RNA sequence: GUGCUCGCUUCGGCAGCACAUAUACUAAAAUUGGAACGAUACAGAGAAGAUUAGCAUGGCCCCUGCGCAAGGAUGACACGCAAAUUCGUGAAGCGUU
């Protein structure tokens, strides 16, 4: 059996909220080493290219790939729209705001004046 | 067309020589399209409770002026989610290995 955690910390920059994203997709991810086998006997030696090595000049995928990266696509969007979680609509604390503009400004001001 | 051939050669012509060397958006047209800030009618003036001065910025907006000056309502126009890359706790319940 296993075991891990990771916490949540700053967003400090962009890049490591989306190291972390790209963490989770990357262990996701099972790859077939059928296919790869496959693929590796026809061209051998071309798999293993340097920067600047080797050239074929284009690899066609069958639609049925397409299809998998297609569908991550749409999770990832999703995943993405749920980026801030909304605080529900609560009318019971006192009213000075008069639009919902001047509402989040008086919040802002309290996070800065205490 | 002009003159001269000592040309025929009459005074008729013809010839020869010289001299002279290329205009033009071809149109009286026929077309074809857009504006007049004119009517017509609507329309109808920044800021902040009210009444009002203005100087700017931006650009597939101009107008009057010789203008790199000045003016034109501060010349006009310039606002409904002006949301962008990207999350995770804590508890519970349910179903699963
Ligand atoms: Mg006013
Ligand atoms: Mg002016
Ligand atoms: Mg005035
Ligand atoms: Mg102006």
């Amino acid at each position: 059996k296993k075991k891990r955690k990771n916490p949540d910390l700053g967003f400090s920059d962009y890049a490591a909220a989306q190291l972390r994203q790209y963490h989770r997709l990357t262990k996701q991810i099972k790859p077939d080493m059928e296919t790869y086998e496959r693929l590796r006997e026809k061209h051998g030696e071309e798999f293993f290219p340097t920067s600047n090595s080797l050239l074929h000049g284009t690899h066609v995928p069958s639609t049925e790939e397409i299809d998998r990266m297609v569908i991550d696509l749409e999770k990832q969007i999703e995943k993405r729209d749920k980026y801030s979680r909304r605080r529900p609509y609560n009318d019971d604390a006192d009213i000075d705001y008069i639009n919902e503009r001047n509402a989040k400004f008086n919040k802002k001001a309290e996070r800065f004046y205490g």
